């Protein structure tokens, strides 16, 4: 099931970037495509569906390749990305 069903909109997920720091290298609208939503403290995003975290973003990272990296059975990214893109990943 959802984790977080009011995270469920693109549009309800970047709201929650409004502060999202200037020198962080990856940006709202992947983070939001991906899944992910703001919690307000320094980096850090949760995913709506899978509640998986992630923070300390670097440059260059792919929020949809660390989402199939650190939570593979995501059904959101199985449903967006497919399990053939996650076993990609999943075997690198
Ligand atoms: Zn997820």
């Amino acid at each position: 099931s959802i984790s977080n069903l009011s995270m469920q909109t693109h549009a309800a997920r970047m709201r929650t970037f409004m502060y999202w720091p200037s020198s962080v290298p990856v940006q709202p609208e992947q983070l939001a495509s991906a899944g992910f939503y703001y919690v307000g403290r320094n980096d850090d995003v949760k995913c709506f569906c899978c509640d998986g975290g992630l923070r300390c973003w670097e440059s260059g990272d792919d929020p949809w390749v660390e989402h199939a990296k650190w939570f593979p059975r995501c059904e959101f990214l199985i449903r967006m990305k497919g399990q053939e893109f996650v076993d990609e990943i999943q075997g690198r």
